[PDB]
DNA sequence: CAAAATGTAAACAAGA
DNA sequence: TCTTGTTTACATTTTG
């Protein structure tokens, strides 16, 4: 199908807000997206790399250690707290300021 | 308009 | 070899 309008920031902060404790990993962000918006299940290698670029360049998404290795692999991924409701409506389709 | 934000691709490295 | 994470580069889009 088509990409839908959300941008990857948007994205990554959509699968960091519905986690329970509010930390996911890197593939828990996978599987979140590819849950939630069927277009991300074809052609991995791309929109993949794309997240993880955005999950390292911008100071919104700041990264902690983990408790153990026993869920998954790598660390858990974090809103910065000044970033948390950087969308205006709960509807993701663009920031305010 | 200029600057920032964003999308995409890719070189690179540490580690299991 | 694969996964995760960092970084530079460039084109297009959005914002101020
Ligand atoms: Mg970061």
């Amino acid at each position: 199908g088509p990409k839908p309008p959300y941008s990857y920031i948007a994205l990554i902060t959509m699968a960091i807000q519905n986690a329970p404790e509010k930390k996911i990993t890197l593939n828990g962000i996978y599987q979140f997206i590819m849950d939630r918006f069927p277009f991300y299940r074809e052609n991995k290698q791309g929109w993949q790399n794309s997240i993880r670029h955005n999950l390292s360049l911008n100071e919104c998404f700041v990264k902690v250690p983990r408790d153990d290795k026993k869920p998954g692999k790598g660390s858990y991924w974090t809103l910065d707290p000044d970033s948390y409701n950087m969308f205006e409506n709960g509807s993701f389709l663009r920031r305010r300021r």
